[PDB]
């Protein structure tokens, strides 16, 4: 066993967003979607706010991280708080983005889907290509619904950008909830929000049951 899967502690954030920053950011289609590339400091410190919680995973070979999963608790507050928050970033990269991820939350609202109290959401999943045959990305979520199950949630979601990510899900039994199309989803003045690259269609929301 090559790997070792471990929290991050809050003195090895900056180590968890140099990885992400060569890892996840760059593809991730939200991000490649709005200008400019490089994510905005309220992006990053909103993943990193959820070390603290103790939901947020590396791998690590020879000491170096190769994968990572952020993940944090949310509530039937969260479609508001999007709400909120995209209203406050409005204008800038993390606005559009937050107004892309507040449409999902509110459709997909899961804990009142589920009769739920809470749900452990996953933010981000990012991992190194060149380290093959290890299953990092499926280790890690299931790590990430070992902890849930400590902490007594009820439920996992996830959006995925991507469709390695959903593919990922698929094979770890999530079950598909939502979809939306980038070219469908428009702000108040008509404007496409998130322009990705081909071959990036859709967000698709997968939720596990623990």
């Amino acid at each position: 066993d090559d790997i070792v899967v471990r929290q991050v502690d809050v003195g090895e954030t900056e180590q968890l967003m140099t990885f992400l920053l060569a890892h996840y950011y760059p593809e991730e289609p939200l991000t490649a979607g709005t200008h400019p590339p490089e994510p905005e400091a309220a992006d990053k410190e909103f993943l990193l706010s959820n070390v603290p919680f103790g939901t947020c995973f590396v791998a690590l070979h020879e000491g170096r991280i190769v994968a990572a999963v952020v993940a944090g608790p949310k509530d039937s507050h969260e479609p508001e708080h999007m709400a909120e928050e995209a209203r406050k970033y409005a204008g800038g990269k993390w606005g559009s983005i937050l107004h892309l991820l507040s449409a999902v939350e509110t459709a997909t609202d899961v804990c009142r889907r589920f009769s739920v109290p809470s749900c452990l959401h996953v933010h981000a999943l990012g991992v190194d290509p060149q380290l093959r045959g290890r299953n990092l990305g499926g280790r890690l979520m299931e790590t990430v619904a070992q902890r849930g199950r400590d902490l007594g949630h009820q439920l996992v979601s996830v959006d995925c950008t991507s469709v390695y990510a959903a593919r990922l899900v698929q094979r770890l039994g999530y079950q598909l909830i939502n979809t939306l199309r980038y070219v469908d989803h428009l702000d108040a003045s008509g404007q496409q929000v998130i322009r990705p690259p081909p071959p990036h269609e859709s967000v698709q929301t997968f939720v596990l049951h623990l």
